[PDB]
């Protein structure tokens, strides 16, 4: 298939831009001027781009230079028509970060932390980007009495306040995503998980502006259900952006090609972002690709890549839809009993009072013949998958 | 050392009561009695015992064997000075719960499974119990698409929200802790790991009379920091009972004597438990042992594995105290300044505008020196390795 | 469709499993073994596989026994079913709580060799061709109460010694150690497709000896199992194959094959039957070592059972078209994959003649090699697109 | 307390002289010179050092620069009087390996990489170096496909030979160790175990002349047993050479101090390694600590973490000795039987026929009454902690 501006599929300047210099290596490939990237994408079919404030401007770069930069980007994005759905600020490359940003031991860290993003704010307001992402990548520790958890959440809580105060008092309308991730480069990071995220999110003072962008790899590092997590982010009301990548289990964080990882539960997180209720998507913002060419590969590699992530989503996105439209899925979902969960398990307007006074619901239930019905979700395992291998 | 009622032990009736069915063979020890649990565990330091419904009243019981067995209990309690307090339901064993209690797909079964939790909340009201447990280890999915995890979250707090209305009126003055699991016996369980559970808490009718009940291998069991979840889950006021074992990484559930699985994180956990702020303890609950004596051990091993977890958290606890008392500790812990995480990141009456002025956050602010200061964490690992070890 | 010549086996306490799982009582009632060989004649299955346990109740007398075993050889006869694999049930029993063969307990160790032995006997009446061995038990919890060491004389000792009876007897069993890293123990003797290979080395007719790799026992450890299959076979030592899915490292699921990790479930087909003529790599069954879910009723069960079955047609299907795919001939041509296969030494070639060669080092221009591409994420994305039938 | 040159502790170069720049930062520390290193481990009390070719000679250097650093790496040696118990070859930074040196798809890389080996091995013999270690970092894919597998271990033994063939024409005496590990950098590395790679040597032209040398936190990416692997390894006799370290479990490489991960693991090691039959140690090799000083720290920091390694094999060597010394664990050991596994199961010229004819092995055999008695390994289990933690 071919994608539209309506998939809204965007790609971090990181991803395509990685010149794959690696743990125990040096880099196989040339940097990628912000301007080609721009132009690249545009022409494989991505409706926006987004980056690091170190990506596209170079740690440390006077403000004519950095003025110089952004004007040119903008004339690419100008000339294109792609946008910047997302920024993010780099708290994890330079030395100063070693120990952290917004959580660092070190007081004067934290202070040039928030610095640092106030400036990307202002940047990405000024390029109407949405989302402001957050991953505290260096916010953890190697060793348990090295870091009071306590403090360091007291600390990332007081530092995400003041930034929400700030984008609402200049207008800037931004929401915040905490990217969550259990590890690498930190032993431990802090928010391991969507769950620790969201969790922490609710303690802000305004917890209407946060959210979370929880990426593929990040929970299955920690072999959990990516759909299961996003399906309970989206019960919460709190994926303001997502991340999709591969990966292949509780090991170094891969960046594969989105479904080039746990093909089984990409189908089934394309399933569920856009088998929405009410036939729509239950999620509409940005299909982001925060992935990275293989370090085998050259520019031509990259942009095969680049494409292949949009190839994936797509021809996943298609079986889904002939999932749910096909007949004999409706007879195995109604066997089992799937739809039945969204019924109360009480009648409307009854209590525990009524429910005591049901005999039935207790002293004359037979669990016995209940216990020993299927559910029949092998079989609707089954066809799932035939319709994944384009079978039926 | 010895355990006194004011460490605050407690013991389940199915860890030394475990038979050691496993899931490739058969018991290798004969059932034990009630009465004769609650005699050894008094006469070991245990100041309480907790159960589930069907550890104690086999299930289909009738009214008078219920009743006769509940009359010898209470008198075995009165007896040996023993507390119940925490009480459970069991609902996985049952086929009926084959799909789970509360989220089942079957609208029968969710009715069935309120009932049985609120006859135990009655029993445990009874008995004095502060705690209802909840481990929906039933609650989740083997395939993706058997199971709707938004409508499970519904039916799931519409359960809770009945159980905390029913305790209100009826004045029983019960707490209500969700324990996570991530798989086991589901190959992915619903709300699998502390920061999950207390997201969902936080989405009651009542928050306020739900927290967590964390288990050791449960984190372990997704490779993440128990230690530093616990330290997340108490910054949230979550932390109202907890579970303790030991386990390897991410395999089956081994449930192992606390300390005999994560060493070193057993350590930092006794540490973050009893060197709360202010010379006490950070949490006042009891400290459950959920694990189970190994398979090949008969009854002789059974009591030395009840009292080896108790020696566990002595022998740690103890070390932990010697650890922060020691000047050495203290110097390491200023030099990698620990503390000053404590240390709000803006000065006083410090805003966003203040900030932005302050040059020394930004124009001025040397990255590069700063960088280059090394924090001293090793060697404060190290010293805390050495007061575990003895050796200091 | 399945065939005979497809030669898919399944144990008999794969469907007849009771659902009787580590934290709930059983969902289904007794599979009766006669009924089993009928339902898996019926769905295409060449073969039956059994733990002695599992057809003869722990226990029987002889008479009991010699009843049973007449009846299944009756329902093996009518279906036309075979027997190309038995095995012992060494985990069970209370008896076997420290190991079947490595048990510290010198007298259980001598009667799980009379077990075997035993077992073998019937195998051989039935025809089996190979003696499955999975040391479940064979481990520990603690460090200090297994001296490892020990244990692996004692594994060898005993395996030496079945090796000697079926060869005096002349039965013409082959033996497939089968390794897991854990489960029921914390640590299992033997824990991956290495340890195994590698112990087998060293027994005294290492000839009759290899392994029965388990899909989901590499995948408990993260491991890539069709490597490890492509190892195996390299070793010569694919004696036997146990297929079934897993989702990474927890418990034991005894999935579906093809219901875990499904692209590695692609690769395994691939390598399996796209073999070196145009032939399969490997010869033997296809054994699926699953459980049909505890959710089932026994309509579930033979769905599950089918359901193997087919994922390996399909993927088998898929495969073969991958391979006939002038597009993913040229994407192998630009990876290089058959330049591996050309020995790194020109015929006749010795590290004087290496050393002579200027251009294997000092004038290699390894900057200018280091920069071209291999082209592996697009040869991945062709072989992904065939799975799905994009292409 | 104190190291001896008798206790064999090497370090490699590339550990205390890792500069920190890691997959998501840039360095955080300056380069340590040979010379300097040479001093500064000779002062703490190591008996060797190893490098990899590339660490010593950065990569491109002429002969005359070559030439030079050599000569002065030689003196340091003989002033501290440091030797070079192995040495090894990088095959894995530079581009050119990015599919593997001696597995590469490339033919022209393959021949390239068994020359620059060759180059190492006239260094190492030079030097006195008795093991070449081989860690084939880059062997292996991160998709299946692209790698066939078969071919690969074709190739990889034909450049072993050859190998083999030089040292042994060339009279070097060397041994080669492979050093297996499941991933990082490929998605997948060949031999991934300690298993896997003695099963492949055992297929070598010259057997004898090979073993494996494997890494603590190598197998502990896989959750594997690292002291079973190791007694295992020593049982076949291919035990040449051992890289100590620390890890928790599955996630990337951490190359923590040795005793700074799995500490329980930590203990059993060094038990295993030092009581050896016969008081005697079971391994006579070099214990090399290939570990990297955390991101964190300065070189005051480095310093600290080379010792640390010292200090925690010889506080664990003195608790390990301590146990077996113990009446009341030779005790438990007793009643634990695991000496009894030591006896032969079968008796003096006993062959199946005997067996067949014993009715105590079978037919007159009380499986339900041995299957009752306890092994009691929880209480020798304890006994073991109890040591560890110098509290018996
Ligand atoms: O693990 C790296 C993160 O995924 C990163 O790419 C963020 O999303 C942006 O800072
Ligand atoms: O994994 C089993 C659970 O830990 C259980 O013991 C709960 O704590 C109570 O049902
Ligand atoms: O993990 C269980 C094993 O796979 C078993 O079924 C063997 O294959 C036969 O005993
Ligand atoms: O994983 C990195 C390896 O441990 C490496 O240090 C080798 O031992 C030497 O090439
Ligand atoms: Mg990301
Ligand atoms: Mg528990
Ligand atoms: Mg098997
Ligand atoms: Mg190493």
């Amino acid at each position: 298939v071919q994608a539209t501006r309506e998939d809204k599929f965007s790609f971090g300047l990181w991803t395509v831009g990685w010149q794959a210099r690696d743990a125990f290596g040096d880099a196989t490939r040339t940097a990628l001027d912000p301007v080609e990237a721009v132009h690249k994408l545009a022409e494989i079919g991505a409706y926006g781009i987004t980056f690091h404030d170190d990506d596209l401007v170079p740690f440390g770069s006077d403000a004519q230079t950095r003025d110089g930069i952004i004007a040119g980007f903008k004339k690419a994005l100008d000339e294109t028509g792609l946008i910047v759905p997302m920024v993010t600020t780099n708290l994890f490359t330079h030395p100063v970060f070693k120990d952290g940003g917004f959580t660092s031991n070190d007081r004067s860290v934290r202070r040039y932390a928030i610095r640092k993003v106030l400036r990307q704010m202002d940047l990405g307001a000024e390029l109407g980007a949405k989302t402001l992402v957050l991953w505290g990548g260096r916010e953890g520790a190697e060793y348990d009495s090295a870091k009071d958890v306590s403090a360091a959440l007291d600390r990332y809580r007081e530092a995400l306040n003041l930034l929400a105060q700030y984008s609402e008092d200049r207008g800037y309308g931004l929401r915040f995503a905490i990217e969550p991730k259990p590890n690498q480069p930190r032993g431990d990071i802090l928010l391991p998980t969507a769950g620790h995220a969201i969790a922490f999110v609710q303690e802000l003072e305004r917890p209407e502006l946060f959210g979370i962008n929880p990426e593929t790899g990040h929970e299955q590092m920690s072999n959990l259900n990516f759909t299961q997590g996003i399906a309970q982010a989206l019960w919460h009301k709190k994926l303001f952006h997502i991340d999709l990548n591969g990966q292949h289990g509780p090991k170094f964080d891969q960046d594969l090609v989105f479904g080039h990882g746990d093909l089984l539960n990409a189908f089934s997180l394309v399933d569920l972002l856009e088998n929405g209720p009410d036939g729509a998507p239950a999620y509409d913002g940005p299909r982001h690709f925060d992935y990275k060419p293989s370090r085998t590969e050259d520019y031509d590699g990259v942009w095969e890549s680049a494409k292949a992530n949009i190839r994936m989503y797509l021809l996943l996105k298609e079986r889904a839809k002939a999932f749910r439209a096909d007949p004999e899925v409706q007879e195995a979902l109604a066997a089992s009993k799937v739809a039945e969960l969204k019924t109360p398990t009480l009648n409307p307007g009854e209590g525990y009072a009524e429910l005591l006074a049901d005999r039935s619901a207790f002293e004359d239930y037979d669990a016995d013949a209940v216990g020993a019905k299927g559910f029949g979700f092998v079989k609707l395992n089954q066809l799932a998958i035939e319709h994944l291998l384009g079978a039926r």
